[PDB]
């Protein structure tokens, strides 16, 4: 019993975790097989990225104005080529510590693992949510860049983000491994537009069936809705609204608690409408919205293989 | 910048992971150079832990009843030993994958990263507490027992706790690495007495500073106040109160914003005396209590080493 905000083991990662280092600015990178993954703007010193031409940038670096370090060494570097927002840099030996994985695009609303590194060395591990503004709500210092998140199932590691810059407004931006950015953003050192960041309304929801396994049923109340009607409450309030990929993904958590998707929805809403002060849910004085409802099957529920 | 609960990476513990399986009942074990270090009442299936006689239970295992796994084989057990709530389970070869560590009694209000494992394989990590009452409140579903938790610093792994049981109003309870549970807590399954769970008044200051730091500084006011002062409201509303290794341990985050200890303590207690209702500490509509003064030093200001 218990619920929290479990992170994946970080381990299988640890070891694909590098020192970047061009001249000077120094950042992460990520060792898979005989490839290095980084932020692009490993190369800025010029002019800095106040108005950096990537392309005319990349040009006056050679193959080995390139020194990685894994541990204590320094990996040759063979090749380069920038892809979007991301360097690669072809390495002589494949990393003996590769395990399986995929690059993937998630999609707002969905959680990973960012293990928070400098260079080269992990810090810590944390979990999140990518914010329906394609940001995520981070805690990245100076150094971080290339950092990695990540989602694991099997032995398989399914890569999803590198960090590459803190907003102005204190919230970070990145990109998923070939290099493509999540939202509008770019890698320049300019004020980046960032849109309404919204309660992801299914994550919630998974949350409070969460609450109803692990102890507390007793935000439910006596009445019901339609879909359409909690959008319009939902709409109102800044939350993301409900269609039926989300009623459905949250089938079987109705099902082990006896409770329909939309007598949940009936509850949240006076929650969301009529509410404010007092009780506390899961322990939380707020609407939790980073637990997807795969996150929580898990720390309730329906193992996965290993 | 951001602020997040982070846990340590779990690489190094995740390879000192292992399954005990006596008769039946399967748990986890550490596995670290030749032994492996697991709850004693893996041998219980006798009458349950109804009313367990260890000592007698022990005596019908023979030091081949015990089988391990270590991802693939068996590991041969050629020893055994009962120390308090541990077994010990003498193997024939070494961990290869043992690193540096020290076993360690934490003290409330400290914290610590459990590695949630089931027979053996990870599952999560989360960062937590030992509550003033030496429970934990944790996420442990069945199987999960002798999970660990750990500190870090170098590459050098400080185990502090192993996972025993799950009290009867849901929080957890487990011991150091030599047996000792934390708490008056026995491992059977009886009803187990659990005081009055207090919070840490000097881990909500160093959050408080962490607010500050990170963009929050706006709970301050103008009054300021006498240690004696604020351990009356202090001890009113169930928190810990301060003394002076407390206001030692918050100096150099005093230094680097600028603001008293005391004067801290000060907007604390008109959080705690007259506040109630609205706004927001770095996203938190509570009072955390699970960072320490290490811990935000670490996730702001200070590096460590490696
Ligand atoms: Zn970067
Ligand atoms: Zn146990």
């Amino acid at each position: 019993s218990g619920f929290r905000k479990m992170a994946f083991p970080s381990g299988k990662v640890e070891g694909c975790m590098v020192q970047v280092t061009c001249g000077t600015t120094t950042l992460n990178g990520l060792w898979l097989d005989d490839v290095v993954y980084c932020p692009r703007h490993v190369i800025c010193t010029s002019e800095d990225m106040l108005n950096p031409n990537y392309e005319d940038l990349l040009i006056r670096k050679s193959n080995h104005n390139f020194l990685v370090q894994a541990g204590n060494v320094q990996l040759r570097v063979i090749g380069h080529s920038m892809q979007n927002c991301v360097l690669k840099l072809k390495v002589d030996t494949a990393n003996p510590k590769t395990p399986k994985y995929k690059f993937v695009r998630i999609q707002p609303g969905q959680t990973f693992s960012v293990l928070a590194c400098y260079n080269g060395s992990p810090s810590g591990v944390y979990q999140c949510a990518m914010r329906p503004n394609f940001t995520i709500k981070g805690s990245f210092l100076n150094g971080s860049c290339g950092s990695v998140g990540f989602n694991i199932d099997y032995d398989c590691v399914s890569f999803c983000y590198m960090h590459h810059m803190e907003l102005p407004t204190g919230v970070h931006a990145g990109t998923d491994l070939e290099g493509n950015f999540y939202g509008p953003f770019v890698d320049r050192q300019t004020a980046q537009a960032a849109g309404t960041d919204t309660t992801i309304t299914v994550n919630v929801l998974a949350w409070l069936y969460a609450a109803v396994i692990n102890g507390d049923r007793w935000f439910l109340n006596r009445f019901t809705t339609t879909l359409n009607d909690f959008n319009l409450v939902a709409m109102k309030y800044n939350y993301e609204p409900l269609t039926q990929d989300h009623v459905d993904i949250l089938g079987p958590l109705s099902a082990q608690t006896g409770i329909a998707v939309l007598d949940m929805c009936a509850s949240l809403k006076e929650l969301l409408q009529n509410g404010m002060n007092g009780r506390t849910i899961l322990g939380s004085a707020l609407l939790e919205d980073e637990f997807t409802p795969f996150d929580v099957v898990r720390q309730c529920s329906g193992v996965t293989f290993q």
